[PDB]
């Protein structure tokens, strides 16, 4: 739908009655396009940095630190396009406190009980109790 | 091998051409190094999701009626029309893209041990002589 320049393009600063092809992810705005049927100059990001979508930012962010305060680990290192993938170690789930806040947590067993669903990558482990005991919370 | 965001020009291997923008398709690869690619904007009903260099833009998907889908939100150029399942239905999964939507069990007999989430049924804890089999309570013994 309706923009000041095509889609894909955003307003050159010096000029604006030009519009310049935005930069690919994995790559930043190293020249603004010289003229309307020119190409912007967008180079790959340095190693250690990142563009994860379509942009015109003259420079990359630099790559991710997955939080030890929350036990996470880095599950997928930094590319060009993509920052650090962080996520948790086996046989822990993540709880996440927001959308982009996750603690690591041990999955729990089932004592007295047996695993109803097992532990997922964002699910702690669901516990059915054995005959005579109750669920009560994470522990039977 | 282009550069990043580069895709090799057709006629020819001494050029690389920037890609096209999700929400364009290539209408005409670059004239030359250091030109412009000349991608347009998708028609209305068609989309280009990623960066790309298809010469057309893909027709906007239809929700699934059959399988209980309804439409959460509309296809633009960019993106493809996003489906989902009604208010108390979760999502089965039978493929990468397939779902299916399914009533979220009431637990007969039972407890909601885990409410109905949007891929996950609700899960149920059976009461003294009831075991369960499958996401229900049956009589115990077997």
């Amino acid at each position: 739908m309706d923009s000041v320049c095509p889609q894909g393009k955003y307003i050159h600063p010096q000029n604006n009655s030009i519009c310049c092809t935005k930069c690919h992810k994995g790559t930043y705005l190293y020249n603004d396009c010289p003229g309307p049927g020119q190409d912007t100059d967008c180079r790959e990001c340095e190693s250690g940095s990142f563009t994860a979508s379509e942009n015109h930012l003259r420079h990359c962010l630099s790559c991710s630190k997955c939080r030890k305060e929350m036990g996470q680990v880095e599950i997928s290192s930094c590319t060009v396009d993509r920052d650090t993938v962080c996520g948790c170690r086996k046989n822990q789930y993540r709880h996440y406190w927001s959308e982009n806040l996750f603690q690591c947590f041990n999955c729990s067993l089932c004592l007295n009980g047996t695993v109803h669903l097992s532990c997922q990558e964002k699910q702690n482990t669901v516990c059915t109790c054995h005959a005579g005991f109750f669920l009560r919370e994470n522990e039977c």
